[PDB]
């Protein structure tokens, strides 16, 4: 049970200070020694990729639930999903503020990136469609992501600060997105 | 001095950790007692909305001196002030922490708001024609600053982590920002 203690200790700890987070910090308050931490994870970076890999797992797990097969206009689609990404930052403040900080940290293997592309197959294929060709290069690709997170975490910010206006701020952010991101 | 120091302290501070960063941590800082701290300043929100116009300055100091003076296009201009902002961001990483936070802060007195339209006069009238009117709105104007910022601080990161590149991620942020806010 001690791997699950070190995963939501290391989320937390990212959530806070990014990757550079202490793996001391990490393992005592998941009331473990870093000796532990260690032999549960080889290195740090070993701890990064799994991290990632189980938090993009729940965040597409909630998209999917989520995912209604009525809507067919694409852009309608985006949006609804879109939504689910910002509920599901809403919901859990410190999973994403990590993966956001995981998933732009460039300590993500190859085989990551890949495993991770392929949990959600048909939603990879939807955004796929739609994004920006310079967005899908392997030299900008992971721009296009940053963009993307930077966008969905501050309209997180601003919903969870004034929720009054909070369907105001993800509809706005969504278009904000969409126009930054999309093909003509 | 003193003053100054109080400053200098205030933007590093504010840089690790947030508006909430301990005004008894900027005080030894300076190598002054804490009522020092609150004899130059007020409170702990004066000193947020001193600090800011400080940055803004030095901001707007380094964008104005790179100002052609003589174009027309709008979107060429806010690429220049775009441009500008990313150097001077890349030039003083604290620095552009520190504002990025306060700007978002919601401690700034309108006047203190007031008070940066009159720095650069040339970004205010600017606005004023290609910013959807949403984003001028009282509710909207904080999102839409928040939005640009997230955007300019991941160009930023990526063109400091790969400078051979950082002129294809300056562009690429520019134009994504341009079709966020701008009209059509
Ligand atoms: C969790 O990480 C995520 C999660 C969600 C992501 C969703 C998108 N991107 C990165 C992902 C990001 O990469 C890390 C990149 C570009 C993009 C364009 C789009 C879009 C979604 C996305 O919808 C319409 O156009
Ligand atoms: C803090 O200082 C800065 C630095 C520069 C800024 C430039 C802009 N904004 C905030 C400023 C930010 O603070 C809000 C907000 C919105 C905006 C829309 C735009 C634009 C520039 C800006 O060009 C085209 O559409």
């Amino acid at each position: 049970d001690k791997k699950q203690a070190l995963l939501e200790a290391a989320t937390q700890a990212i959530a806070q200070s990014g990757i550079a987070a202490s793996t001391a910090v990490i393992a005592r308050n998941a009331g473990v020694a870093e000796g532990t931490l260690f032999r549960y994870f080889a290195t740090k970076d070993e701890l990064i990729n799994t991290l990632y890999l189980h938090l993009k797992q729940d965040l597409c797990q909630s998209m999917i639930m989520e995912l209604d097969r009525s809507i067919t206009d694409a852009k309608m689609m985006t949006r609804f999903i879109w939504n689910s990404y910002i509920s599901w930052g809403l919901n859990h403040p410190a999973r994403h503020r990590a993966i956001r900080q995981l998933a732009v940290s460039e300590k993500l293997t190859k085989e990551t990136e890949q495993r991770a592309d392929d949990m959600f197959p048909e939603l990879r294929d939807l955004c796929h469609r739609s994004v920006l060709m310079v967005f899908m290069s392997d030299e900008y690709r992971a721009f296009g992501d940053g963009l993307f997170l930077a966008l969905a975490e501050t309209t997180m910010d601003f919903a969870a600060r004034d929720p009054a206006r909070a369907g105001e701020y993800i509809a706005l952010g969504f278009e904000a997105m969409w126009r930054a991101l999309t093909r003509e």
